[PDB]
């Protein structure tokens, strides 16, 4: 009743995993018009497959490239008919000490984290500036607040994400586009799962309790639980709400 | 739907008037019982009859009493069976500079904003604890963030609400107690139009939109804008939220 998603048009970039597609799920469930920008092809079209919703529409988009992203937002004002959500929530990390970094490797991190919001944004919000509103959503980290150790890189560029929402935020308040980020602690994802082994001894499920650990509530959080926070500074309950960052990160921060 | 307040117990300080009352309605809206601990009988009992609802019970409150914080506890669990949300919203400000300002004005100031907190929240623990499950949500400021120029008691008394919701945050998140705060800015509340007046030259209206001026949004925030983040603090879409603070200024903190 109050949420108010109902034909709402969300560009999800990442939405075909992890948190981009447990955001999908969410936005689905509000009866918001849900576009999905993501590389991966075949993933893409199964999550289509698997929701069989007449509401979501999948279109291939490396976010590294500018054409590829105003088009995945022209697919979206094709498709539905506007673009009234962008949610920037696409990113990598690459574990590697400051030290022996590999430049490729650095501008990777950095290319998809930041230089894709901002090429996705640019043409968010040449739309969004025309149709006289709009609300974009970065997902930016605990990463962004303090340091994770060992990925320096991850964290500069969520460091980035805090500072371009910002910046959003102030340059558009006056044609009404509200820009906010989320900060997510850790999240249990596949694709964070492959991280957890790669980067710590043990078998998952050990390497997992660790993680719970470092948490005051003493858990990993769900994927759902950021998407939720995502459906609150998409939807009108978060009306004053413009610049800020959310932190979901089980307490993380507090201490 | 996805709220799933309904048959929650919700004990709101300061409930009578402004944020609080505004609060009121909300947590109604979304089939809540809610409690109402507020000095103000006359008010109190006002905001009982212009309601007329079964779920909203009001009890007369002091914060800065110790025994009629638990007294206040002990009337939600009495009239609703238990108690899942305590929102500690009741807050004064009084003008003053430090070189001039009273003693007696300054514990004024820090026992309603500060003492109060701690006191309901101490109550409201002990039950939560023993209940195995719980919600706390504090009413901070921009100036627990940054200074408002001329209110140095009001900022210190809502730095101090900050730490205390990160510091009951850690403390009781194994317990499953979250503890969250928002952080509004700038609200049109009629106690706030009183402050405009003696605070600043030329009319009520003419103030406002010197005000609205200052966030990026161009606008003040109304009561139910910062009632609808309590919204989403008290429900389960925040569940892996705890020692956070939730900003809601229009832009103000982020330049
Ligand atoms: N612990 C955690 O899980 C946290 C995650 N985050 C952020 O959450 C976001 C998503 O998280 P997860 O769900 O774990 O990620 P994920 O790895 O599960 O999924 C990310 C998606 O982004 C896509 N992607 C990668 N490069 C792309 C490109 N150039 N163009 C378009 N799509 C591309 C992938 O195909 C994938 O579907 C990321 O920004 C991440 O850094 C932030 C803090 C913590
Ligand atoms: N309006 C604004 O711009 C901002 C407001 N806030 C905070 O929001 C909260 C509510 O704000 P408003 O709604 O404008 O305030 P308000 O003045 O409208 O209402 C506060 C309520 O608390 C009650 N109260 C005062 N002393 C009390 C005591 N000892 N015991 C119990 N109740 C008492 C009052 O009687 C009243 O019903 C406060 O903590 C305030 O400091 C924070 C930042 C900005």
């Amino acid at each position: 009743m109050i949420m108010n998603l109902t034909d709402k048009t969300v560009l999800i970039t990442g939405g075909a995993s992890g948190i981009g597609y447990a955001a999908v799920q969410a936005f689905l469930g509000q009866q918001a018009n849900v576009v999905v920008a993501d590389i991966d092809e075949a993933q893409g079209e199964a999550m289509v497959r698997k929701e069989n919703n007449d509401r979501l529409h999948f279109v291939q988009t490396d976010i590294t490239d500018e054409a590829a992203c105003q088009h995945a937002v022209e697919s979206a004002v094709h498709t539905f008919g506007g673009l009234d959500v962008l949610i920037n929530n696409a990113g990598i990390e690459i574990v590697a000490p400051i030290h022996e970094m590999e430049l490729s490797d650095w501008n990777k991190v950095l290319q998809v984290n930041l230089t894709g919001m901002f090429l996705m944004s640019k043409h968010a919000l040449k739309h969004m500036l025309a149709a006289g509103k709009g609300n974009i959503i970065n997902t930016c980290s605990v990463g962004g607040l303090v340091a994770w150790p060992d990925i320096p890189a991850y964290n500069a560029s969520k460091g980035g994400v805090l500072q371009l929402t910002k910046s959003m935020a102030v340059d558009y308040a006056k044609h009404q586009i509200r820009v906010n980020c989320v900060c997510p602690g850790i999240i249990d994802t596949p694709l964070n799962e492959k991280s957890f082994l790669e980067n710590n001894e043990g078998t998952l499920e050990e390497i997992k309790k660790e993680k719970a650990k470092v948490n005051p509530l003493l858990r990993l959080g769900k994927p759902e639980e950021i998407a939720n926070v995502m459906l609150f500074l998409a939807s009108d309950l978060s009306s004053y709400m413009t610049g800020s960052a959310i932190t979901a990160d089980g307490g993380y921060t507090a201490q």
